């Protein structure tokens, strides 16, 4: 019976208007987009972590003996259509998209 | 000195062409995009294991008398211009996303 060493949980969202963008900015999401000659809404799959506790670690299954660790939501970079002064932008905003285990050595 | 279970890369691609699709099918990336009224590029945010080796795990700290373990490439979902029939289709891919260490409890 397989799993991972954070637990994690994922979720569409389609309601979203505000993110941070690539260079840790702020950026405005809009509701609705033209691509071609189509309109679609935004959409976005993610990932954050359940236990991001840093002192009773949320890793499963570690050598607790010669290691800490915690677990940490990690982003990637998908393109959206944003607001740059007024009128929009194709731009890059970081999401939450996984959730992984981090070791420092013990003293 | 901080790092995380599973070593990983993350690289950007903008030459994507064939892609699998949010149900398993493969599905044609062109190359190029008309949102609202301005033509951009395609591009994606890609993340790797370095050592998926599944006997002589890549997982670092691990509890190995309890436990075994491998590092997976996971994965998110995407929206991107690809070709449905030989009219484009804005659907869902699915792109590798991060690395993560899967366990199981030995015998
Ligand atoms: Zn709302
Ligand atoms: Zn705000
Ligand atoms: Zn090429
Ligand atoms: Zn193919």
């Amino acid at each position: 019976g397989e799993f991972s060493v954070c637990d994690s949980v994922s979720v569409w969202v389609g309601d979203k208007t505000t993110a941070t963008d690539i260079k840790g900015k702020e950026v405005m999401v809009l509701g609705e987009v033209n691509i071609n000659n189509s309109v679609f809404k935004q959409y976005f799959f993610e990932t954050k972590c359940r236990d991001p506790n840093p002192v009773d670690s949320g890793c499963r299954g570690i050598d607790s003996k010669h290691w800490n660790s915690y677990c940490t939501t990690t982003h990637t970079f998908v393109k959206a259509l944003t607001m740059d002064g007024k009128q929009a932008a194709w731009r890059f905003i970081r999401i939450d998209t996984a959730c992984v285990c981090v070791l420092s050595r013990k003293t």
